[PDB]
């Protein structure tokens, strides 16, 4: 991934959001409701340091699990850190409205954020034009009843 | 689906195919290998009286089993049925390389198709262009290892 947001501002990020559309490099990430990488976004809390705390569900054991990571500044403003050693990387937001994130190891899973139970065409749009550049298998979306739903059921 | 091949002659369809991609207009169409329109292509056998035998595999109690099918012919050469009713639609193809396909009852299923174990970027961009009209919330694509391997494992 060779596509950040020049000029991020973090704290900028703040709040509610929506896991609009899904896509990953395996197709194992994704398939399944339980699928490792089948994580569906809440909400984004910056801290005053810069480090990045993430509120999501995901299903685990046949049910829709609350989870809460830290993803850990970097030296670069649109980078950060989960490590047991994986990157997130914000590639596009105009902070009002959608937000395209990947995470990587080579193992690659990409979001487009949103900030409403709407489908954004020109959100899904610019998505699209950010994975062309990479080697995905499969791609997920979701209309706006299962973004209301808990783990988008 | 709105898109039909003018001038279709189905003789020119059979022999050997492999399904490059899938999409579908629900997520469960397609998430699993049990999945219920998860089905690989392996040949299309056109009779004289112009219906459509189809072989593919399909994974199922856990293992890959063969199949076939008969889709019989319409009034529209692009227009087959599979009735328990069904349609097959024929988008496009150039006989050579690539045959982009839909299944429909309302539900959908649409697959690129193709003649070698090679992943063809202009049948992918042809597959991509005749989806943007369409409703879909899942795609996979399978790389050339999983296109030589029973049920794309
Ligand atoms: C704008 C930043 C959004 C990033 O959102 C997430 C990034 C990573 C996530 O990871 C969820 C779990 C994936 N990892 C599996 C391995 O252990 C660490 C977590 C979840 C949300
Ligand atoms: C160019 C024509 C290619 C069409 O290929 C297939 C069309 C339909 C298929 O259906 C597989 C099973 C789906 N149906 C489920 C309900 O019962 C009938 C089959 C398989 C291949």
């Amino acid at each position: 991934v060779t596509q950040t947001m020049k000029g991020l501002d973090i704290q900028k990020v703040a709040g509610t959001w929506y896991s609009l559309a899904m896509a990953a490099s395996d197709i194992s990430l994704l398939d399944a409701q339980s699928a490792p990488l089948r994580v569906y976004v809440e909400e984004l809390k910056p801290t005053p340091e810069g480090d990045l705390e993430i509120l999501f569900q995901k299903w685990e054991n046949g049910e829709c699990a609350q989870k809460k990571i830290i993803a850990e500044k970097t030296k670069i403003p649109a980078v950060f850190k989960i490590d047991a050693e994986n990157k997130v990387l914000v590639l596009d937001t105009d902070y009002k409205k959608y937000l395209l994130f990947c995470m990587e190891n080579q193992s690659l899973a990409c979001q487009c954020l949103v900030r409403t139970p709407e489908v954004d065409d020109e959100a899904l749009e610019k998505f699209d034009k950010a994975l062309k550049a990479l080697p995905m298998h499969i791609r997920l979306s979701f209309n706006p009843t299962q973004l209301e739903e808990q783990c988008h059921i």
